[PDB]
């Protein structure tokens, strides 16, 4: 049985950690949940959490941060942290050794894209290599087992309808998850030994979109937090997340689905939580301890 989860993301999947390097400041917390990009705890504390419901956070290893995402060299203004520097730091203090009972989990690639870069091909490539290479080396330092999840449509992100890029957001979005496919495809087959766990956030997304009330979102297209962002400023996600004036935060937003801009509400991530338990209890999957 696994003894817990290591998770290798972004703004989607941090628990806290770019808020302690602010000294709290950023995401202003509240409107901000204790310094998740939300308003409520991120699906992966949830799902340590449903697996550890005493202590939950010691068996949670969470390296990502907001702003993180692949490095691609136009974006290092707009990259605050690398995948590759969330994993060297997990080998650093783990004698570079992955250890084969847990969960590596990685979620990255919405950064990167909402950024909204110039050179479409470059990103989709570099950001589907440095995903393919972190992989590889978790396998190379001994790990045994690996869920990688796909991305939403980030042309439903409340910023790709005010900024007009829906086609660009989806076109990220798609050609993305294919490339991440035929990348898990690969490794399936060239590391049988390893536990391979995928995660379509794509189709289940676009399914809950689909049957939005009934999954208990009453706007889909709002934000529950207010920002202000101009070309210059709106180039990163953190960006977007130090424009919010909190004195603007609507108090109820139990029914919407976009806390800001780009980042969904507590009721998204407790829903992917949820999905990702049952996906994980359909292979077979086990904690204990």
């Amino acid at each position: 049985p696994l003894n817990n989860i290591v998770v290798f993301g972004d703004s989607l999947s941090d628990n806290g950690n770019l808020y302690e390097y602010m000294k709290h400041q950023l995401p202003q917390s509240p409107p901000y949940f204790e310094g998740r990009f939300s308003n409520g705890p991120v699906w992966i504390e949830r799902l340590a959490a449903s697996y550890f419901p005493n202590d939950p956070n010691s068996h949670l290893l969470d390296y990502a941060f907001g702003g993180a995402g692949v490095s691609v060299d136009e974006e290092d203004d707009e990259v605050f942290f690398t995948l590759r520097r969330e994993v060297n730091s997990y080998l650093l203090a783990h004698q570079d050794k992955a250890s084969p009972d847990s969960l590596f989990v990685i979620w990255i690639g919405a950064n990167n894209y909402l950024g909204m870069p110039v050179e479409v091909e470059e990103t989709l490539k570099n950001v589907n290599r440095g995903i393919a290479d972190s992989i590889q080396r978790l396998v190379d330092k001994g790990a045994k087992h690996i869920l990688v999840l796909n991305l939403p449509d980030l042309g439903r992100t409340p910023a790709a309808l005010e900024f007009g890029s829906v086609e660009e957001m989806t076109y990220f979005s798609a050609q993305h998850n294919n490339a991440l496919s035929n990348t898990v495809d690969y490794f399936k087959k060239t590391y049988p030994e390893v536990e391979w766990l995928f995660f379509d956030t794509g189709s289940h997304f676009d399914h809950v979109i689909e049957h939005a009330s009934e999954y208990g979102f009453t706007n889909i297209t709002g934000t529950c937090s207010f920002s202000i962002v101009d070309e210059i400023t709106k180039n990163s996600v953190l960006k977007m997340v130090a424009s919010v004036k909190p004195e603007l935060t609507e108090s109820a937003c139990d029914g919407y689905l976009f806390f800001d801009l780009v980042h969904p509400t507590a009721l998204a991530h407790k829903i992917m939580a949820e999905k990702a338990r049952l996906m994980l209890d359909e292979a077979g999957v086990e904690f204990a301890e």
